[PDB]
DNA sequence: AAAAA
DNA sequence: TTTTTGC
DNA sequence: AAAAAC
């Protein structure tokens, strides 16, 4: 009766998913064709997944897909030949691909994105000893360290490790601004069990505008004093308060952030060498937009696309981590919450653990 | 690759 | 049919 | 430079 929107923002996806047979074939399907640049029918294996993860049950015939949007005829087809016989000869077939096995391996080390995996692909490299051992290749100081802290990095941090995290930049953060709001964002903030990485939303409500530049820097030197510091990364602000919408863009919001690698002690950790490797994300933003920047590093990555995606189509709305633009009205739209955000897109508020989209 | 214009 | 798909 | 980092 309820009829399942198309827009991952209109739906509650928790991390009980019934069709994971599905979902890993789609997830699959959709990183080889990101890998092929082909971004569309990479959209719309990613949306296909995102859809099957909401459901609150496990799809078991071709009559249980009927009225599900975001599934054609191909995707169709999938799950079809997954009912056949357990398994998808797609998803086989790409895992067996020695481009996407190159693509995976490479781009599992910090630093190594998209192009440089493609480039020591079509070089003929296969794996990560021969990539480090060949006296041609220059690294960055970024893949420096990707290789370094490697086997930490990979394996995936999980819920004690993540607080034991929350704790050091707590008790770091307060010292130097003792009203300043830190939150956990990311996966961590939607109930996930583990993550690559654990990430920080930072915003003080007295704090002057030096103040505010001047934490990353002044949390991140008592860090390098204590020998915990292992990579770090400070992006300066490019924040204009009055800056003008533009659906062109790229990437990474405007906020000071930071990018580190922090050296986590086991006896920290209530859950070998003693420590491990944590990537970590701070990003501090002005008071003001801590409802944005807040729901922007949230995520899922297919929630705050469809986030936007639902604002442009359906409510000629501009969003992003910093504002909500209406062009209609032609006025800012402010918010001290994500509940007043949603509202003002006329969305029921989705709870963070229900945008695991 | 799917759905809207 | 052509356009859009977060950014 | 691009590419990487979310
Ligand atoms: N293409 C992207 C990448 C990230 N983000 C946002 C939402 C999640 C947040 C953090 O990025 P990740 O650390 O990659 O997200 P994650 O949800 O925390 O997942 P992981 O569990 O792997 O750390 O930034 C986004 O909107 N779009
Ligand atoms: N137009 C250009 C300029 C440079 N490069 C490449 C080749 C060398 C590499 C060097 O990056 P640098 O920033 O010059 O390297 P680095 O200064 O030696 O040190 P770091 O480890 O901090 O990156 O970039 C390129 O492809 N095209
Ligand atoms: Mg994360
Ligand atoms: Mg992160
Ligand atoms: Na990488």
């Amino acid at each position: 009766v309820k009829k399942i929107s198309q827009y991952a923002c209109q739906r509650r996806t928790t991390l009980n998913n019934y069709n994971q047979l599905f979902t890993d074939a789609l997830d699959i399907l959709a990183e080889n064709d990101e890998l092929r640049e082909n971004e569309g029918s990479c959209l719309a294996f990613m949306r296909a997944s995102s859809v099957l993860k909401s459901l609150p049950f496990p799809i078991t015939s071709m009559k249980d897909t009927e009225g599900i949007p975001c599934l054609g005829d191909k995707v169709k087809s999938i799950i079809e030949g997954i009912i056949e016989d357990g398994e998808s000869s797609e998803a086989k077939a790409v895992l067996n691909d020695e481009r996407y096995k190159s693509f995976k391996l490479f781009t599992s080390v910090f630093g190594v994105g998209l192009k440089t995996a493609e480039k020591w692909f079509r070089m003929g490299f296969r794996t990560l000893s021969k990539i480090q051992s060949d006296k041609s290749l220059r690294f960055t100081q970024m893949q420096k360290a990707g290789f370094l802290y490697y086997e930490d990095l990979v394996s995936c941090v999980n819920r004690p490790e993540a607080e034991a995290v929350s704790m050091l930049v707590k008790e770091a953060v307060v010292t130097f601004l003792p009203d300043a709001l830190v939150t956990m964002t990311g996966g961590f903030r939607r109930g996930k069990m583990t993550g690559h990485d654990v990430d920080f939303l930072i915003t003080s409500p007295e704090a002057t505008e030096d103040e505010e530049q001047q934490l990353l820097h002044k949390v991140t030197d008592f860090w390098k004093q204590q020998g915990l510091l292992l990579y770090c990364d400070i992006l300066e602000s490019t924040f204009e308060k009055f800056k003008q919408p533009s659906r062109k863009v790229d990437a990474l919001d405007h906020f000071q952030k930071c990018f580190l690698i922090l050296k986590l002690d086991h006896g920290r950790v209530h859950s070998g060498k003693g420590w491990k490797a944590i990537r970590v994300d701070l990003v501090m933003c002005p008071y003001d937009r801590r409802a944005f920047a807040l729901l922007g590093w949230t995520g899922s990555r297919q929630f705050e696309r469809d986030l936007r995606r639902y604002a442009t189509h359906e409510r000629k709305m501009m969003l992003d981590n910093h504002a909500l633009y209406d062009r209609t009205k032609r006025v800012f739209l402010e918010a001290e919450s994500e509940e007043e955000i949603f509202a003002h897109l006329g969305l029921d508020y989705i709870e963070p653990w229900e945008r695991n989209a």
